[PDB]
């Protein structure tokens, strides 16, 4: 089972709009639907929650270290909880795909993602852990620490809400039917 679900981001009202928070817009919607809103826990540097998915606790955060240092809240909380790699998923911007598409991937590189790359050093050079790619097409400094245009806001927004329905489908069903959902949404 998914134990820990994590958001990234940079803190402040000057970064909540911009593309390189578009994995804690997630995590925010998930916190919603499932009636367990995030609060400050400065003892793992972000914000937290926990929800139940039938019927085990699963843990939700967003850090407030800034992107690059990452590594710090997941690091910190994992090991508090002694939670493994294998049990944490990592919702993150991507690049290498377009706004409306979102993907589940388990391990790999961090596709030039300095948040991701920060993960990887602070669990022990250890990669071996779940993601999801949300996302946001190219453009790059400028790109992602930019706002999208309406249109293409619209498009990240829909995945995001099927990403999160399908993130309750693994949790029912297992991550095969879960990918096999997400994966054909915009491939019909």
């Amino acid at each position: 089972a998914i134990k820990l679900i994590v958001g990234l981001a940079n803190p402040g009202a000057e970064y909540a709009a911009t593309r390189h928070n578009a994995g804690a817009w997630y995590v925010d919607l998930l916190a919603e639907r499932l009636r367990a809103p995030l609060r400050e826990e400065p003892k793992f540097f972000g914000y937290t929650s926990r929800i139940t998915l039938e019927g085990e606790d699963v843990r939700l955060l967003v850090p407030t270290t800034f992107m690059n240092l990452s590594g710090k809240a997941v690091g910190a909380m994992a090991s508090f909880y002694r939670i493994q790699p294998d049990e944490i998923l990592v919702a993150h911007d991507e690049l290498d795909l377009p706004p409306g598409v979102a993907k589940f991937k388990l391990g790999g590189g961090h596709g030039g993602h300095n948040g991701l790359k920060d993960i990887i050093s602070k669990l022990g050079n250890n990669p071996n852990f779940h993601r999801l790619r949300v996302g946001i097409g190219h453009p790059v400094v400028g790109f992602v620490l930019g706002k999208p245009p309406v249109s293409e806001q619209k498009l990240i927004d829909e995945a995001i809400d099927e990403a999160a329905r399908c993130t309750e489908l693994w949790f029912k069903e297992g991550l095969a039917k879960a990918t096999s959902r997400l994966h054909t949404f915009k491939a019909q």
